């Protein structure tokens, strides 16, 4: 009956935030933008940066679920707690407006990305599984443009629920024809992206970790860690030598 053998990945997931786009960098030249507009316009001093911080906590604590309104609010919210005055909603969204465009502008696929993607797709699917907002998402990959770069996008928000639930991972297989063990995924968090694989049983989980500082406590354990996306073809090419009983 049985025998030893290889086992070739089917098919990559990929991250987009800070995994293939920049968000937190584009991001940060939003909240700059928005501090400029505040403190030049309207004269603000270090309370513009107060805002910025307190959108950006507030940002941080959105729960999975009418974006622009609720992303609006934050922004009247903190300008409210830091300015204190009757809500001011033609402020807010100057800044969110702001914030937003600013963002989407900056978030692009760098050139060597691009490359990689197009040299993988020949080789294995590729599939973008991508948590957040279905509006908010969609207008990161159109801004990026990587839509023809992708077999298949998966949108957290339009799914019941998202990563790290295994559920989204195996809908992911399913668009694919694949299994879940034919499957790799590459993502920045551990509490979604590597959990979620980890859950789904996937063939690996690759973390994006930039910085390269592993955390103290209990975790998700990918299975690699590496600095960017680019040096994901190596460990594709190692995986697919990998020998495992048939
Ligand atoms: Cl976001
Ligand atoms: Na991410």
């Amino acid at each position: 009956h049985h025998h030893m053998g290889l086992s070739r990945v089917r098919a990559v997931f990929f991250d987009l935030d800070n995994t293939l786009i920049d968000t937190a960098g584009a991001s940060r030249r939003g909240m700059l933008e928005v501090i400029k507009l505040l403190q030049s316009k309207y004269h603000y001093k270090e309370e513009a940066e107060i805002i910025c911080d307190k959108v950006q906590v507030k940002l941080s604590k959105e729960c999975f679920h009418c974006i622009t309104d609720v992303r609006t609010s934050h922004w009247e919210e903190a300008i409210q707690e830091t300015k204190g005055g009757a809500d001011n909603r033609k402020l807010a969204e100057e800044c969110y407006f702001l914030w937003k465009s600013t963002r989407l502008q900056h978030m692009i696929l760098a050139d060597d990305v691009k490359a990689m993607l197009t040299e993988l797709r020949k080789e294995v699917r590729l599939l973008l599984l991508t948590n957040g907002d279905r509006q908010t998402q969609r207008e990161k990959i159109e801004a990026c443009a990587c839509q023809s770069y992708f077999d298949a996008i998966v949108i957290g928000g339009e799914q019941k629920e998202e990563k790290p639930a295994p559920s989204i991972f195996y809908h992911c297989c399913d668009l694919l024809g694949v299994q879940p063990g034919d499957c790799v995924m590459v993502g920045d968090t551990l509490e979604t992206d590597i959990q979620g694989g980890l859950n789904a049983g996937l063939k690996a989980t690759v973390w994006i970790n930039k910085s390269g500082r592993v955390p103290l406590t209990s975790s998700p354990m990918p299975h690699y860690m590496v600095s960017s996306v680019l040096e994901l073809p190596a460990l594709l090419q190692s995986i697919d030598c990998k020998v495992s009983m048939s």
